[PDB]
């Protein structure tokens, strides 16, 4: 299966072949300063549209929290399959516990694709 | 494939493919900075045999919020399922908030659980 | 299909796994004291080979944040089957929101596997 990935201009770092199934990693789009106590939506200079049935998980990498100091704010980032549009750009939410800066080109945080979930019937009932 | 839901009480808001299902708070719930509170859902539920539910934040929950889900992900596994297995959402409050009943906070999928597997010991990798 | 597993030492509790998929519990190898707004590498005690194929996910038990006041600062931790060495040993990253303590056996982040993202062909646009 196929991903297509639009970059936000010709300075973005191209990102690694998927031909293994590791997570791939994505950076920053631009130098972003963050204050302690402070977020900031740093860019990640890529839009993607990603095979049908599927979507994207992102969460930061292992190193992170040490080297800027940063946790993400929703966790883990779901990108569906609809957000396929030339300026549907991704980004990563940032809450930094200590005051960091973040350069362009760092590796920030990683993604991979997964299926999305089967149909499935809601039901309500009375009593379980 | 089903999924069975029993709502806390008539006023919750009723839920609804393949993309993730927003769930909402069930009573109006005030958090300070820096403390935590169980954000209650309102809804428990019987998922498919076999199945787990994973619970994160919406995108848009800090922005509105400025809470945090404390455990990062939720895992409700197919055995949550008794009559009182209501769903909750572990907030942690970054500043003042205030959280009202029907805000959509946070949002789930269903997974497969994983497959049968062994666990061995070994003295060397 | 298994998963070999090797400890730190014999003074680690074995982890038992449950017949049904459920996630499974990961202990703390040692008593870490964590203060307030400070951050601990939490040894868990365990290296593992996993399945060829499959790499592991680890999030906090749903009870960490009550009884340790503990945020993981990664958010979800990925075990790729690459992590298989002999001193390839698994941590659970923690900042505390409050002066803790985890004694050593505490039950506190859990696991399971997922299989790896299939092969995809990444291939760049200049839209979408
Ligand atoms: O974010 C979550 C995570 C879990 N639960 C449900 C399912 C879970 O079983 C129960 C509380 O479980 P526990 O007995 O505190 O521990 P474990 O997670 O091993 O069940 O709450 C939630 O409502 N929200
Ligand atoms: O929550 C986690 C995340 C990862 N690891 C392990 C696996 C990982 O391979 C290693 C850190 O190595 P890395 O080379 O910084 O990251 P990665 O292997 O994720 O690229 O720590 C943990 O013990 N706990």
């Amino acid at each position: 299966m196929q991903i297509k990935i639009k970059y936000l201009d010709e300075t973005q770092t191209r990102i690694n072949k998927m031909e293994q199934g590791d997570w791939i990693d994505l950076r920053a789009a631009e130098d972003v300063a963050i204050k302690k106590d402070e977020f900031k939506l740093v860019p990640l200079g890529v839009a993607m549209e990603l095979p049908e049935g599927y979507e994207a998980h992102v969460v930061p990498r292992s190193s992170t929290y040490k080297n800027f100091g940063v946790i993400q704010t929703n966790s883990m980032g779901v990108i569906d399959e609809s957000y396929k549009g030339d300026n549907d750009f991704w980004f990563f939410p940032a809450y930094a516990l200590r005051d960091t800066k973040i350069k362009k080109g760092d590796r920030i945080c990683q993604f991979r694709i997964m299926k999305k979930m089967p149909a499935v019937d809601l039901i309500e009932v009375d009593r379980l």
